[PDB]
C-alpha cells in the first residue's frame, strides 16, 4: 500500500542517503528510470549489490504513460520503491506521479538525497543568487530552439547567475560537452545579436558533482570552449555579476583567471 | 590531513548520504554547527551514535571568527569532517571556509547532502521556474529589512516562483514560523503598497521537508496566516504564473482549494 519515490544522489551508488537505502531494502519491488539522467559514477549492479535488490529499470514511456499499470498495482499490495538520480520530483513531470498514486489509492512518501540544484554550490556561487533554469537542446532539421538565450539574457540582466543543463541521449548514451554548449550558445548569439554570451563572458563548468574529485572551472568562453573538462556530464553556469567572495572562491578553487577580480565584480 | 564539509540533510541524522557517513566514520577529529537550519527530527546524541564519534559543537562565532584556529590546525595532522545540516554550501557562508583552508595549506573535500533548496520539489512547482531567492529576516530594533519583498516582485513580473528562506536565532531557539513571515510580508505591503502580498496572495508552505511526513499547505494567505503548519523549520514560498499540472498537485497533493485548479493564462 505504499510508493517510495526515492533519490539516488549525484554521482555514485554511496549517495544515497542512508534513509533511502534503508527504505529500499524493506521493499517487496524496487524500480528505477535512468532516462532524466545518468549516475555516472557507478552502475545499476553496483546500485543492486548495495541496495541488495533486483531493479527493474523503467523507460520513459514506461513512466510518462503507464506508471500506473506497471508501478502502482504492485505497491497496492507491497511496499515498493521508485528509484530516481538526484533528488526526487525535481524532474518537471515527476510530481504529477504524486498524483496518480493517490487516485489509485497508494499512499506515497518522498525520501530526498542530493541534488545539482543544490551541489552546484560547490562552485562558490550564491545559491540564493541563481535565477530561472533552463536546458541547452540541439538544433535539428528545421528547429533551433533558443529560449535558453534569452533565459540568461533575463537572469543576468537582473544579475542572478543561470544554471544550464545540457542536452542528453541517455538510451543512446550521448551527452552535450559544455564545450559544444558553448558553441551553440556562440551561435545563437550570432544570430540573437543581444550581447548575451561572446567569448569574452565569464562562464563556469561543473563536472562530476557529487565525486570526491569534481572537476569546477571557470574562466572566459575563448579560453574554455576548448579545454577539456573530462567525462560528461557537464553542468554550465552563466553567472551575472560575482560577489567579490565569489570570485576569490573562483579563483582559489576553480583557478578562475586573476582579470574576473576586477571585470565581472 | 584532509577537511571533509559534509552535510547532514534535512530533517535527522539518516539524512546523511552513505558516503558521508562511511567518511565521516573514518575521521580522527569532527566538528559540526547547528546554527545555519536546524534538523527536528535528530539530537546530538543521536547524530554522534550514527557515526560513532564524538562531535565537537561550533557557534557562529566559532567558526566565523575562529575557524582557522579550532579546525584547520588539527587538519594539518589529522582527518576532520565539518558537519552542517543540509547541504555545507547551501545559503550558507561556508564556501568561504574552503579559501581559509587552502590559504592554510589544508585540501578539503565536499559531500553534499539533500537540501531545502531542492526539496522545494515536493510542492509540485517546477524547480526550474523558481527566480532569485531571499530570506525573511527578523526586524531588529529600528532596523526592518524589507529586501525579500523587492525580491518576490521581481521574480512574479517575470511569472517566476520565489523560494524565502525563513530566519532562525539558533542561541535564542527561535525559528521563524510561515505565520510570521506571511505577517511581516503584509507589513512591508503597507509601506510600499506594491501589491505584491495581499490577503488573495497565494503562498505555499513546506514544513519539516526531508521527514516522511511533512506539511505541505497552499492557499490564499488571509487562510493559511493563521493555520498551524506544525513544529519547525518553515519556508515559504511565493508561486509566480502556475502550469496547469502544478496548480493540480497544489488542489490535490497540498490542499489548495478547488478554484485554484483555474488558472488565469
Ligand atoms: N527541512 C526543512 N524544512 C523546511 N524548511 C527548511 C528545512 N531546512 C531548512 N529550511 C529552511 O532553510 C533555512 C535555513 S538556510 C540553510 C539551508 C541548508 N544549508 C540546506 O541546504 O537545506 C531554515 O531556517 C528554513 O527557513
Ligand atoms: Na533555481
Amino acid at each position: 500500500m505504499v510508493l517510495y519515490f526515492i533519490g539516488l544522489g549525484l554521482y555514485d551508488e554511496r549517495d544515497i542517503t542512508v534513509k533511502g537505502l534503508e527504505i529500499a531494502k524493506k521493499c517487496d519491488y524496487v524500480f528505477a528510470e535512468f532516462y532524466t539522467s545518468l549516475m555516472a559514477g557507478t552502475t545499476l549492479g553496483r546500485i543492486q549489490k548495495l541496495i541488495g535488490k533486483e531493479i527493474r529499470v523503467l523507460s520513459r514511456e514506461d513512466v510518462e504513460l503507464n506508471f500506473e499499470n506497471i508501478v502502482l498495482p504492485l505497491a497496492k499490495e507491497n511496499d515498493v520503491a521508485f528509484l530516481t538520480p538526484g533528488d526526487p520530483l525535481v524532474a518537471t513531470t515527476h510530481a504529477e506521479l504524486r498524483i496518480r498514486a493517490k487516485r489509485a489509492g497508494v499512499e506515497s512518501y518522498v525520501i530526498h538525497a542530493p541534488s545539482i540544484y543544490s551541489a552546484v554550490g560547490i562552485t562558490g556561487l550564491h545559491i540564493y543568487k541563481f535565477g530561472k533554469s533552463a536546458t541547452v537542446a540541439y538544433p535539428e532539421g528545421n528547429w533551433f530552439p533558443t529560449s535558453y538565450y534569452d533565459v540568461i539574457k533575463e537572469n543576468a540582466e537582473r544579475g542572478l547567475h543561470t544554471l544550464l543543463f545540457l542536452d542528453i541521449k541517455a538510451e543512446k548514451r550521448m551527452y552535450m560537452t559544455a564545450n559544444e554548449a558553448m558553441e551553440l550558445l556562440l551561435k545563437v548569439e550570432d544570430m540573437k545579436k543581444g550581447g548575451v554570451f561572446t567569448d569574452d563572458t565569464l562562464v563556469v563548468v561543473l563536472a562530476r558533482a557529487g565525486s570526491l574529485n569534481p572537476t569546477i572551472r571557470a574562466g572566459y568562453v575563448k579560453d574554455l570552449i576548448r579545454e577539456d573538462f573530462g567525462d560528461p556530464p557537464h553542468i554550465l553556469i552563466v553567472p551575472g555579476k560575482l560577489h567579490i567572495v565569489e570570485a576569490e572562491y573562483l579563483v582559489e578553487i576553480a583557478g578562475a583567471p586573476r582579470e574576473m577580480l576586477r571585470v565581472n565584480v
